[PDB]
């Protein structure tokens, strides 16, 4: 047809149009990965928004793909004409038949309608406590999730509305601290069980600053090391639960084990103050946190 999702792309390949002209995906993909770090470093200097609503989340998205994609600022239902002459959206998105599904067509709208007007009603979640920020943050999120506005740059672009939206608000979401797989398992849970209990786990980490600082201190031990951990799933253990792994080391605030390919960071006054003297790197531990 006409309008297409197929021209989002060039011909015989699955690398979207681009303002480098570039075909190749990975030749793409390291220029995009380039250029949108650089745009990050200035977004994060601009002034918050006065309102957060989707015109903002826009905003943050053409601003991040200015110099990537023509449809920089556009949500994904609109269609939209490129400077070649071929018109693309994409109301489907598609996953397989027995996948969980996004949003189709109109509801894309009206979800997002819905956002701006939550947001307008409580007043971007302003006079709250962190426990009720939190609560109506994850809703949104999650639902902003499943939505999927933009055809492609969804995570920076949300992951950025929602830290700016926790400062403006009076807390704290510093997702900068949360791996790309982390978010997926995360996000995965709610779309397919309804869990919603590992995004409370991942927003409380992200919150509580005494947890901040033990991820803080563990994401610098990084640095430099030649390592990407964005693979990797980093957690402070969960109150009441219990971890079993390899001793991966202490600092001065906190610990890290290894549990099946994850890191679980803990606080390193709830170790046993014996079981802190003689454990070495790779020492087999099991560890319940406190209440
Ligand atoms: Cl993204
Ligand atoms: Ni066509
Ligand atoms: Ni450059």
């Amino acid at each position: 047809e006409i309008i297409s999702p197929h021209h989002y792309v060039y011909p015989n390949t699955t690398t979207l149009k681009n303002k480098y002209g570039i075909k190749n995906l990975n030749a793409f993909l390291e220029k995009c990965s380039h250029d949108t770090a650089k745009a990050m470093i200035n977004l994060r200097e601009e002034s918050l928004p006065e309102y957060f609503d989707t015109a903002y989340l826009c905003h943050i998205h053409q601003q991040l793909f200015k110099n990537t994609f023509e449809w920089a600022g556009y949500l994904r239902h609109i269609p939209f004409t490129f400077a070649d002459g071929t018109t693309a959206a994409m109301p489907e998105m598609k996953r397989t038949g027995w996948k969980n599904a996004f949003a189709i067509g109109d509801e894309i709208q009206e979800g997002l309608q819905r956002l701006d007007q939550t947001l307008a009603e409580k007043n971007n979640l302003q006079g709250l406590t962190r426990e009720e920020f939190n609560s109506e943050a994850i809703e949104l999120f999650n639902s902003l999730n499943q939505l999927h506005p933009f055809r492609e740059g969804n995570g920076r672009t949300q992951r950025l509305f929602f830290e700016n939206l926790a400062k403006a608000a009076g807390h704290q979401l510093n997702f900068s601290l949360i791996t790309k797989e982390r978010m997926m398992v995360a996000s995965v849970a709610v779309a397919e069980n309804g869990d919603l209990e590992p995004m409370q786990h991942l927003f409380e980490d992200i919150s509580n600053p005494e947890k901040i600082r033990l991820l803080k201190e563990f994401m610098h031990t990084m640095k430099n090391t030649g390592r990407n951990v964005n693979d990797r799933p980093v957690m402070v253990a969960k109150e009441g639960e219990t971890y079993t792994g390899t001793y991966r080391g202490a600092g001065l605030e906190g610990f890290a084990l290894n549990v099946k390919g994850a890191y679980i960071i803990g606080n390193i006054d709830h170790l046993p103050p014996e079981q802190l003297k003689i454990l070495k790197p790779g020492d087999k531990i099991t560890f319940t946190a406190p209440k």
